Protein backbone atom coordinates (compact mmCIF):
# COMPACT_ATOMS: atom_id res chain seq x y z
CA UNK A 1 0.00 0.00 0.00
CA UNK A 2 2.50 2.62 -1.20
CA UNK A 3 1.75 6.27 -2.00
CA UNK A 4 -0.03 7.44 -5.14
CA UNK A 5 -2.84 9.69 -6.36
CA UNK A 6 -5.85 7.41 -5.77
CA UNK A 7 -8.70 7.85 -3.29
CA UNK A 8 -6.99 5.50 -0.81
CA UNK A 9 -3.31 6.48 -1.22
CA UNK A 10 -3.49 10.10 -2.43
CA UNK A 11 -2.15 13.44 -1.09
CA UNK A 12 -4.49 13.46 1.95
CA UNK A 13 -2.91 10.17 3.15
CA UNK A 14 0.79 10.99 2.58
CA UNK A 15 1.37 12.51 6.04
CA UNK A 16 1.00 9.06 7.67
CA UNK A 17 4.23 7.77 6.07
CA UNK A 18 5.77 11.22 5.50
CA UNK A 19 4.91 13.53 8.44
CA UNK A 20 6.81 16.43 6.77
CA UNK A 21 3.71 16.62 4.53
CA UNK A 22 2.33 19.02 7.19
CA UNK A 23 5.64 20.95 7.42
CA UNK A 24 6.49 24.65 7.25
CA UNK A 25 7.65 24.92 3.60
CA UNK A 26 5.55 22.48 1.60
CA UNK A 27 4.81 22.74 -2.12
CA UNK A 28 2.95 23.45 -4.25
CA UNK A 29 1.27 26.72 -3.25
CA UNK A 30 -1.19 29.17 -4.70
CA UNK A 31 0.61 32.17 -6.15
CA UNK A 32 -1.41 35.23 -5.21
CA UNK A 33 -0.14 37.61 -7.91
CA UNK A 34 -1.22 40.73 -6.02
CA UNK A 35 0.52 39.64 -2.79
CA UNK A 36 3.77 38.57 -4.51
CA UNK A 37 6.35 41.34 -4.20
CA UNK A 38 8.60 42.54 -7.01
CA UNK A 39 12.20 42.13 -5.85
CA UNK A 40 14.54 44.35 -7.92
CA UNK A 41 17.58 42.56 -6.42
CA UNK A 42 16.60 39.32 -8.25
CA UNK A 43 18.75 38.70 -11.32
CA UNK A 44 17.58 37.35 -14.66
CA UNK A 45 17.42 33.58 -14.81
CA UNK A 46 20.32 31.94 -16.64
CA UNK A 47 19.13 28.79 -18.41
CA UNK A 48 22.06 27.16 -20.21
CA UNK A 49 20.75 24.02 -21.93
CA UNK A 50 22.78 24.11 -25.20
CA UNK A 51 24.95 21.11 -24.20
CA UNK A 52 22.14 19.10 -22.54
CA UNK A 53 22.45 15.33 -22.98
CA UNK A 54 19.16 13.47 -22.59
CA UNK A 55 19.52 9.72 -22.03
CA UNK A 56 16.28 7.91 -21.30
CA UNK A 57 12.55 8.26 -20.68
CA UNK A 58 10.97 6.25 -17.85
CA UNK A 59 7.43 5.55 -16.62
CA UNK A 60 8.02 5.39 -12.85
CA UNK A 61 4.39 4.65 -11.90
CA UNK A 62 3.57 8.30 -11.00
CA UNK A 63 4.75 10.26 -14.05
CA UNK A 64 7.25 9.93 -16.88
CA UNK A 65 10.78 11.25 -16.37
CA UNK A 66 13.16 12.36 -19.12
CA UNK A 67 16.61 11.79 -17.62
CA UNK A 68 19.83 13.66 -18.41
CA UNK A 69 23.55 13.07 -17.99
CA UNK A 70 24.39 15.09 -14.88
CA UNK A 71 27.99 13.86 -14.44
CA UNK A 72 29.29 17.23 -15.75
CA UNK A 73 28.07 20.83 -16.05
CA UNK A 74 26.21 20.31 -19.34
CA UNK A 75 22.75 21.73 -18.67
CA UNK A 76 22.71 24.22 -15.80
CA UNK A 77 20.45 26.74 -14.13
CA UNK A 78 22.07 29.80 -12.53
CA UNK A 79 21.19 33.35 -11.53
CA UNK A 80 17.71 34.42 -10.48
CA UNK A 81 17.36 33.71 -6.74
CA UNK A 82 20.08 31.04 -6.87
CA UNK A 83 23.58 31.07 -5.42
CA UNK A 84 25.91 28.84 -7.45
CA UNK A 85 25.29 26.25 -10.14
CA UNK A 86 22.41 23.77 -10.40
CA UNK A 87 22.64 20.85 -12.85
CA UNK A 88 19.63 19.48 -14.72
CA UNK A 89 18.93 15.86 -13.73
CA UNK A 90 15.44 15.25 -15.19
CA UNK A 91 12.11 16.72 -16.21
CA UNK A 92 8.56 15.44 -15.80
CA UNK A 93 4.98 16.68 -15.88
CA UNK A 94 1.87 16.70 -13.74
CA UNK A 95 -1.48 16.71 -15.54
CA UNK A 96 -5.21 16.25 -15.13
CA UNK A 97 -8.04 14.09 -16.38
CA UNK A 98 -9.59 17.28 -17.84
CA UNK A 99 -8.15 20.57 -19.19
CA UNK A 100 -9.36 22.57 -16.15
CA UNK A 101 -7.02 20.82 -13.70
CA UNK A 102 -3.54 19.29 -13.65
CA UNK A 103 -1.07 21.93 -12.48
CA UNK A 104 0.31 21.78 -8.95
CA UNK A 105 0.97 25.48 -8.48
CA UNK A 106 -2.01 27.74 -9.09
CA UNK A 107 -2.13 31.44 -10.01
CA UNK A 108 -4.86 33.37 -8.19
CA UNK A 109 -6.47 29.92 -7.73
CA UNK A 110 -6.37 29.21 -11.49
CA UNK A 111 -5.41 25.63 -12.31
CA UNK A 112 -3.62 24.97 -15.60
CA UNK A 113 -4.00 21.78 -17.69
CA UNK A 114 -0.52 20.60 -16.70
CA UNK A 115 2.80 21.66 -15.20
CA UNK A 116 6.34 20.90 -16.36
CA UNK A 117 9.07 20.52 -13.73
CA UNK A 118 12.74 20.74 -14.70
CA UNK A 119 14.67 19.46 -11.69
CA UNK A 120 18.19 20.71 -10.92
CA UNK A 121 20.57 19.97 -8.02
CA UNK A 122 23.18 22.22 -6.42
CA UNK A 123 26.61 21.03 -7.67
CA UNK A 124 28.19 22.25 -4.07
CA UNK A 125 26.70 19.00 -2.67
CA UNK A 126 28.25 16.59 -5.19
CA UNK A 127 25.24 14.35 -5.89
CA UNK A 128 21.44 14.52 -5.94
CA UNK A 129 21.04 12.29 -2.87
CA UNK A 130 23.15 14.66 -0.78
CA UNK A 131 21.48 17.74 -2.28
CA UNK A 132 17.95 16.73 -1.19
CA UNK A 133 19.12 16.77 2.45
CA UNK A 134 19.95 20.51 2.17
CA UNK A 135 17.58 23.52 2.36
CA UNK A 136 19.12 24.91 -0.88
CA UNK A 137 19.77 21.52 -2.51
CA UNK A 138 17.41 21.71 -5.48
CA UNK A 139 16.04 24.24 -7.91
CA UNK A 140 12.89 23.29 -9.81
CA UNK A 141 11.86 25.35 -12.81
CA UNK A 142 8.07 25.12 -13.11
CA UNK A 143 6.27 25.87 -16.37
CA UNK A 144 2.50 25.91 -16.83
CA UNK A 145 0.81 24.20 -19.79
CA UNK A 146 -2.43 25.47 -21.32
CA UNK A 147 -4.37 23.74 -24.10
CA UNK A 148 -4.35 25.59 -27.42
CA UNK A 149 -1.81 25.44 -30.25
CA UNK A 150 0.61 22.50 -30.34
CA UNK A 151 4.10 22.77 -28.84
CA UNK A 152 6.45 21.54 -31.59
CA UNK A 153 9.27 20.87 -29.11
CA UNK A 154 7.02 18.56 -27.08
CA UNK A 155 6.06 16.21 -29.92
CA UNK A 156 9.17 13.96 -29.67
CA UNK A 157 8.16 13.25 -26.05
CA UNK A 158 4.52 12.65 -27.02
CA UNK A 159 5.54 10.22 -29.79
CA UNK A 160 7.56 7.94 -27.46
CA UNK A 161 4.87 7.55 -24.74
CA UNK A 162 3.33 4.50 -26.46
CA UNK A 163 6.61 2.64 -25.77
CA UNK A 164 6.51 3.38 -21.99
CA UNK A 165 2.79 2.88 -21.33
CA UNK A 166 3.16 1.05 -18.01
CA UNK A 167 5.13 1.40 -14.75
CA UNK A 168 8.78 0.31 -15.00
CA UNK A 169 9.04 0.71 -18.78
CA UNK A 170 11.86 2.83 -20.17
CA UNK A 171 13.11 3.74 -23.64
CA UNK A 172 16.24 5.34 -25.05
CA UNK A 173 15.65 9.07 -25.46
CA UNK A 174 18.81 10.75 -26.69
CA UNK A 175 19.36 14.14 -28.32
CA UNK A 176 16.23 15.77 -26.88
CA UNK A 177 16.60 19.54 -26.50
CA UNK A 178 14.69 20.90 -23.46
CA UNK A 179 15.01 24.47 -24.81
CA UNK A 180 12.05 23.52 -27.03
CA UNK A 181 9.82 23.41 -23.91
CA UNK A 182 10.48 26.98 -22.69
CA UNK A 183 8.19 30.00 -23.18
CA UNK A 184 9.41 33.30 -24.68
CA UNK A 185 9.69 35.13 -21.35
CA UNK A 186 11.68 33.98 -18.32
CA UNK A 187 9.81 36.28 -15.91
CA UNK A 188 9.20 34.25 -12.74
CA UNK A 189 7.93 33.93 -9.19
CA UNK A 190 10.14 32.27 -6.57
CA UNK A 191 9.73 30.90 -3.04
CA UNK A 192 11.31 28.26 -0.76
CA UNK A 193 9.45 24.95 -0.85
CA UNK A 194 9.59 21.18 -1.09
CA UNK A 195 9.31 18.19 -3.36
CA UNK A 196 5.63 17.81 -4.28
CA UNK A 197 5.91 13.99 -4.15
CA UNK A 198 7.03 11.80 -1.26
CA UNK A 199 9.42 12.03 0.44
CA UNK A 200 8.32 15.71 0.33
CA UNK A 201 11.75 16.97 1.42
CA UNK A 202 12.05 20.69 2.10
CA UNK A 203 15.04 21.24 -0.18
CA UNK A 204 13.67 23.18 -3.17
CA UNK A 205 13.99 26.74 -4.42
CA UNK A 206 10.93 26.98 -6.67
CA UNK A 207 11.15 29.12 -9.80
CA UNK A 208 7.74 29.27 -11.51
CA UNK A 209 7.54 31.00 -14.90
CA UNK A 210 4.72 33.52 -15.45
CA UNK A 211 4.23 32.69 -19.11
CA UNK A 212 2.62 29.32 -19.83
CA UNK A 213 3.45 27.26 -22.89
CA UNK A 214 0.66 26.16 -25.22
CA UNK A 215 0.18 22.46 -26.06
CA UNK A 216 -2.52 20.90 -28.23
CA UNK A 217 -5.47 18.87 -26.97
CA UNK A 218 -4.04 15.87 -28.85
CA UNK A 219 -0.69 16.22 -27.05
CA UNK A 220 -2.20 16.22 -23.56
CA UNK A 221 -4.64 13.43 -24.54
CA UNK A 222 -1.57 11.24 -25.18
CA UNK A 223 -0.25 12.00 -21.67
CA UNK A 224 -3.60 10.69 -20.37
CA UNK A 225 -3.17 7.33 -22.17
CA UNK A 226 -0.26 6.39 -19.88
CA UNK A 227 -0.84 3.89 -17.05
CA UNK A 228 -0.05 4.08 -13.31
CA UNK A 229 -0.08 0.26 -13.30
CA UNK A 230 2.57 -2.18 -14.49
CA UNK A 231 2.18 -4.45 -17.52
CA UNK A 232 -0.33 -7.28 -17.04
CA UNK A 233 -2.20 -5.45 -14.25
CA UNK A 234 -5.65 -3.81 -14.28
CA UNK A 235 -5.47 -0.58 -16.30
CA UNK A 236 -5.49 2.64 -14.29
CA UNK A 237 -5.01 5.72 -16.45
CA UNK A 238 -2.21 8.02 -15.39
CA UNK A 239 -4.24 11.18 -14.81
CA UNK A 240 -4.54 13.71 -11.96
CA UNK A 241 -1.01 13.09 -10.70
CA UNK A 242 -0.86 16.49 -8.98
CA UNK A 243 -0.70 17.53 -5.34
CA UNK A 244 -3.04 20.39 -4.43
CA UNK A 245 -1.85 23.74 -3.06
CA UNK A 246 -0.44 23.67 0.49
CA UNK A 247 -0.47 26.37 3.21
CA UNK A 248 1.97 29.22 2.50
CA UNK A 249 2.62 29.68 6.25
CA UNK A 250 5.60 31.98 6.98
CA UNK A 251 6.73 32.46 3.38
CA UNK A 252 6.85 35.27 0.85
CA UNK A 253 6.59 34.76 -2.89
CA UNK A 254 8.87 37.13 -4.80
CA UNK A 255 8.38 38.29 -8.40
CA UNK A 256 11.20 39.01 -10.85
CA UNK A 257 9.01 41.45 -12.79
CA UNK A 258 6.72 44.44 -12.23
N1 LIG B 1 7.35 17.40 -8.39
S1 LIG B 1 8.86 17.24 -7.83
O1 LIG B 1 8.95 17.83 -6.52
O2 LIG B 1 9.75 17.90 -8.75
N2 LIG B 1 9.13 15.65 -7.78
C1 LIG B 1 10.55 15.24 -7.82
C2 LIG B 1 10.62 13.89 -8.54
N3 LIG B 1 11.87 13.17 -8.37
C3 LIG B 1 13.03 13.52 -9.00
N4 LIG B 1 13.08 14.62 -9.76
O3 LIG B 1 14.34 14.59 -10.19
N5 LIG B 1 15.08 13.55 -9.77
C4 LIG B 1 14.24 12.81 -9.01
C5 LIG B 1 14.56 11.57 -8.23
N6 LIG B 1 15.78 11.25 -8.08
O4 LIG B 1 16.81 11.93 -8.71
N7 LIG B 1 13.60 11.03 -7.49
C6 LIG B 1 13.88 11.07 -6.17
C7 LIG B 1 12.89 11.66 -5.38
C8 LIG B 1 13.09 11.88 -4.03
C9 LIG B 1 14.30 11.56 -3.44
F1 LIG B 1 14.50 11.77 -2.13
C10 LIG B 1 15.31 11.00 -4.21
BR1 LIG B 1 16.96 10.56 -3.41
C11 LIG B 1 15.12 10.77 -5.57
ZN1 LIG C 1 6.97 17.58 -10.23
Amino acid sequence: HHWGYGKHNGPEHWHKDFPIAKGERQSPVDIDTHTAKYDPSLKPLSVSYDQATSLRILNNGHAFNVEFDDSQDKAVLKGGPLDGTYRLIQFHFHWGSLDGQGSEHTVDKKKYAAELHLVHWNTKYGDFGKAVQQPDGLAVLGIFLKVGSAKPGLQKVVDVLDSIKTKGKSADFTNFDPRGLLPESLDYWTYPGSLTTPPLLECVTWIVLKEPISVSSEQVLKFRKLNFNGEGEPEELMVDNWRPAQPLKNRQIKASFK
